[PDB]
């Protein structure tokens, strides 16, 4: 849609930051489109990932971190609030202990911090979606 | 690139048809981009798939068919001729007994026909690539 995918924005995160993403899958759920959101430690795409969030629409969600080039312990969820053929609103909040992921206003996943959120320098949103809105909030000290 | 992804073209295939695809992954191999090529029985994306070809760049290739809505026997290959960060040329030839997939001029995969190729009405190319060329040949009777 409006914003190009893969979408990359330089970013900083701390407690109280919220990342808001509005978009739509590019395929029906029968065809298993993916969505991936990665919080990176540098602008380079090969950099470490403090928070990796990957939706296989209609099947599962996997969350992980990539630290000094290597993937760590995967967290796999079968929770699937996303609806076939529908626009979604994703809200990722930085709490003191974890990221909290809201889908269409409903708490749907959390992921405890493995690396301090202050290590993030970039957010990338990619795979099989179009994007109409992306925002990182910067309202708190 | 030039051609929009997901890319859909109405198509017919028979023995001697060749589907040629030139493109580039949207991510480094460390980030595991995908490529998917589906030969569909109708223009609708939910239709059956006579030949499903899915590359997880740097990891594996899966091939299958989707028949009356259901996936059949997966064929999984670890052959990986695709090169990190590089443009690729894919050539899918319709032989009497199978599809043959050439990658950068090298025979790399084959898949025996489960449904007659004449059932194909559409080709879709999608996931994490850009496309610079797509052609279906129509030179033979």
């Amino acid at each position: 849609s409006l914003l190009p995918v893969p979408y990359t924005e330089a970013a900083s995160l701390s407690t109280g930051s919220t990342v808001t993403i509005k978009g739509r899958p590019l395929a029906c759920f029968l065809n298993a489109p993916y969505l991936q959101v990665d919080f990176h430690t540098e602008m380079k795409e090969e950099s470490d990932i403090v928070f990796h969030f990957q939706v296989c629409f209609g099947r599962r969600v996997v969350m992980n971190s990539r630290e000094y080039g290597a993937w760590k312990q995967q967290v796999e969820s079968k929770n699937m609030p996303f609806q076939d053929g529908q626009e979604f609103e994703l809200s990722i909040s930085v709490l003191p202990d974890k990221y909290q992921v809201m889908v269409n206003g409903q708490s749907s996943y959390t992921f405890d911090h493995r690396i301090k959120p202050e290590a993030v320098k970039m957010v990338q949103v990619w795979r099989d979606i179009s994007l109409t809105k992306f925002n990182v909030s910067y309202l708190k000290r």
